[PDB]
């Protein structure tokens, strides 16, 4: 199947345990602005819903599937690969639901389905927009979408600015610099140094952070999930120029994203930028093993290029230059390994 | 192998990408309490080493192999199946000791090494000591060991005590009560409060605790690594008995261990209990379902019995019960995902 | 020919004397009012050691040592100056009615001819970490006119040394010297440097002021006795030490201080540059060790400092320090000639 | 040489010196302003470059023959005279242009360099433009220029202008009255307030300030290092005509500094002027022993006289009067020895 095919068994078997968990469907269950901006959109937008077909890609509880059903839609097909999937069942029969969710257990790239749908709903966003592929499997199950159907949600933006943060980029070095050690209980390390370096920077940063940190507006990178193919995703490459409107150092990248269900009554924004309530998504920043010193009205370019990986997650790459300097810096991280601040 | 033969593949592949991280070996080398107290052992029994054949069996960054060679082995064969084998190498190099550590790159079970040994040193211990199944392959490396040789550690103790925390138990409620709700956004969540109820008890407990939690004296189970054969470990029974010095309601087991290097100059042990400082291995904590009511006097017996499983790791079945009262209780735990608690 | 020249370069006794010759320099030593005050009382609380005695100021600068000998009553004071300062003592002499009992004579130490011996030596020749400046020599040469009866005012000298935490300062070296680590300055691939670099920075003892509570150790002390010493005694200065550590913790280096004392006939006065007296010119000298060191309490952190006196009227300072209970070592060069102002 | 007969030893040995720290050229290269303008003046005018001959006088770590090579430059010969000359070397090597640079270690008066260039590339600047006497070693260098030839910097601007700052020339007296005292610690200082005011009087001031303290229109001095001789550096007579913008009273000049690299493509500019982002360079007050009332209207005349010394630096002469007044006012001052005020 396509998902075999770009998964390593060991990462899935990982995956669908991990969401097989209540306490992890709990976790995203109570991030009220994504559960809420959800309901919001769907409620909201009840006519995209009214009478018709739904698939609900990745259903973990059952929770937007149950949106769709509230805003009246005939048949929802909700799929999940995980044992989940047995209990969100358990939910649509303890709701009396049983007429209008209909859950399918299994991998949207394998099952089959009775009939094409008008809608299709899904939360497969992850750090960074695009931690876990799952992305993919959201735009695989278009096979399933009728002619003009619609996506919820139907675009995503990500965005990415420069950052200042001596503290962060100190931090990290910190721990890197154990390696640095001459005698540590008599045995010299350093021969390590650069590889600790490597290992400790290839992990981009999940926390949150002061907007002010920011040194130039973002730029914006934008799927559009109704156009978009899955194979579209196996390289993104995304170029920037920033025109920075500080001085001083750029230890990094930071990366948030927005998505907007695009209905026919309102357009609804779910947003992770630090100038919006936090998510569980957080922000995501990416340093530098260098920082790259910039003035005001310099422009920062280049590019970060996301190669999707076997493991269910990406390679960064990220190269920037300070375009009046030649000032440049080029880093490689590894998405599925996060340092959680 | 006999590694493939007890591991699913999926688990094997997680489990050596962990130790492949400078991060982790970092992690584990900075437990001072740790790593200081095998340095001690190693020095302190210098003769057991010097001008000795040593294997070092999971040498992960080589750190262990390195004490070894501070106290003068001859030769050190030192095994590592993660990618950290190569950090290893380059260690070994740059400290010029290629002439006495060979770092041996693959699983313990399935290398080739050319002779017996004198000694075999390793740091196999996981949570409750069992967790990762790694003293499984340090007792299986004893092939390579000669009859008259030796094991650092020589024994482990794992220990077992009742404890009272009400506020633990309670919290296991409070988190599943989330699904006790008729109208999370207009859905009716209960149905699943029962498996959210269940699935929290499943998990042991990973912190630290006040020792003035624990309500009787800890009961003692002891593996003896030179005697030990790898199959003892796929079914540990621990029968206890404990003589309750608090009245109190017992919430469940709290778990710790204790690991003894007995060398020829000084028996040197390395402790993970309450009563000592904090390691990376903190201590476990099993609940039982429901709580028992002891008095102090009184005896709470029973038994726990941890079953290896192909995850590397151990289903942990308790049964307890109060002798005078007959009240019981019991769990099951899945030791492979633990709860992590400490803050 | 003259002892001086033999073991000085030009190019620092001009820079060193220029320095002197500054009024600026010499207000801001006597605006050091622990210092001068110091001094002041040390002398006049001993008046009767110069009553009627003969006295030699070694590096009289503006006189005012001298002063101080001429108000306890000294017959007769030769006060010895290298730099043009000599010039601007003997206007105070004269403007101050003392020509008939300080004798300003201008040269080095090592080359005036003095008419007489004396009966007391009174200098101030310490320099950061006592020995910066190397004129603890020029003090102990004078000597030579001093009859066998005689006394030394400051009669001896006691370094302290500690070992201190501090992570800010540590860090704020290490940031200076993360400059040399970049591969693209401007274009510019740095890093083949960053050695150089860091090698340099950590060269750098740092003289400021700091909080007690850095301290990890009660300080070990090395004593100087001026009246003994010769100067061939502090070419090479070798100060062992074993602390016995208090606090668990990293520490980044070793921090100095010195006290003199004054021996006289009346009483014994102490000037102290220590952190737990009032600041001093001097302030106090941390030397950084380029990784720091990991002890418990209770450890003993036991090694070597090692001054080797320069031809730059200075020290090349080496220190090593070891947990004995872990071998972990740190081995440092330092450059007492240029230290980091930090203050 | 004719570097050694103008320069006494002492001065040379600290000199370079100084600029073998690592730490220094940090400290020129993190000038922004600096070391970006020399990069875009030498690659927006790539043409003056690209398969060109260079000669870097005094290269440091190497930073503008990169940016020589940035530019296409066929060969780059890099002359340093600090020990700095083996790190730049380093820098050569691993930054994979040793076809291209080739550094030559040695004094540029004193090294034969193999053939003559097109294009001799110095950053020589001192304080007020003239200070280390370096411009001499960049006009020198154009022994190996050849008739075609260009220098960037192509000329210098020295700006003079009249200032008023009442605070500044106070705090002069403020500091020197420390030795108007009878009795400091029992001594009569006074008789030496006269040497210490002209003491502080002697020091240009380094720092920077408000552009409204200016009185007038600065008047401008050209070197023009095309048409320049060494020799025309070692007297240089700056007459003025200051028409004054503002009534006041003045208390000396103020002085700045701009570089021009006039290319094929473009002229690229330098300033060190107190209107634009702050250098390293900062910028310089000479004070008059007594400040000069002027008039809006009234013209203040005079001249700059700076004497070339053997401690790579000028003594500066400043005579100025009010012409309808005929008030007159002088100071000399030695630029080797600035006090450093900025904060
Ligand atoms: N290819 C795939 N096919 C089916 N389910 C998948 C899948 N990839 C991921 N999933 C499931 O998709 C879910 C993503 S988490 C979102 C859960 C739920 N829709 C909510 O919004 O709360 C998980 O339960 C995961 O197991
Ligand atoms: N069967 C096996 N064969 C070889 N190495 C193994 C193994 N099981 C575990 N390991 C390795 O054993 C190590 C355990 S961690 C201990 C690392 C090191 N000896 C120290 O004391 O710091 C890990 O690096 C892991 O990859
Ligand atoms: N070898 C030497 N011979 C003579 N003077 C020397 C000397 N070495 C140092 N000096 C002078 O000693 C002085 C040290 S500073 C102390 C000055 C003065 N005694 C006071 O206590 O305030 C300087 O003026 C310096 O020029
Ligand atoms: N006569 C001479 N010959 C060679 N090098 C000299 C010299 N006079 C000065 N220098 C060197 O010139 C440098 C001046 S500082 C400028 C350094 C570098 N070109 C930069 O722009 O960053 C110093 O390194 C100093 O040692």
């Amino acid at each position: 199947s396509v998902f075999s095919e770009r998964t390593e068994e060991s990462s899935a078997v990982q995956y669908f345990q991990f969401y097989g968990y209540l306490s992890q469907q709990q976790n995203m269950m109570q991030d009220y602005v994504r559960t809420g901006t959800y309901q919001r959109a769907i409620l909201q937008n009840h006519t995209d819903f009214k009478d018709k077909i739904v698939l609900d890609v990745g259903c973990g509880s059952g929770i937007l599937s149950f949106f769709a059903a509230q805003a009246g839609a005939r048949k929802i097909y909700a799929v999940e690969a995980s044992t989940m999937a047995q209990h969100a069942e358990v939910l649509v029969k303890s709701n009396n639901l049983t007429d209008r969710i209909v859950v399918i257990p299994g991998k949207v790239e394998e099952v089959s389905l009775p009939e094409q749908v008008d809608i299709i709903i899904s939360e497969p966003m992850g750090y960074m927009l695009f931690n876990e592929r799952m992305l993919e499997s959201y735009l695989h199950a278009k096979k399933y979408l009728k002619p003009s159907g619609n996506m919820f949600p139907t675009i995503g933006d990500v965005h990415l600015a420069p950052f200042t943060d001596e503290q962060l980029y100190m931090e990290q070095f910190t721990k890197a610099n154990f390696w640095y050690q001459p005698s540590f209980h008599g045995v010299d390390l350093s021969a390590l140094r650069g590889a600790a370096v490597d290992e400790y920077f290839r992990q981009p940063v999940v926390d949150t952070f002061d907007i002010r940190i920011l040194m130039a507006k973002s730029v914006k990178y934008t799927v559009n999930f109704l156009e978009a193919k899955e194979g579209d995703l196996h390289r993104i490459e995304i170029p920037f120029k920033f025109h920075m409107l500080h001085s001083g150092l750029v230890h990094g990248l930071a990366f948030w994203f927005d998505v907007a269900f695009i209905g026919s009554i309102m357009t609804v924004w779910l947003s992770t930028a630090p100038t919006e309530p936090l998510t569980h998504w957080y922000q995501v920043r990416c340093l530098f093993q260098s920082p790259l010193f910039a003035k005001a009205g310099d422009t920062l370019s280049g590019t970060c290029l996301l190669i999707a990986n076997k493991r269910q997650s990406y390679d960064i790459s990220i190269v920037a230059q300070v375009d009046q300097t030649g000032s440049k810096s080029s880093n490689l991280l590894d998405l599925k390994n996060p340092f959680f601040r």
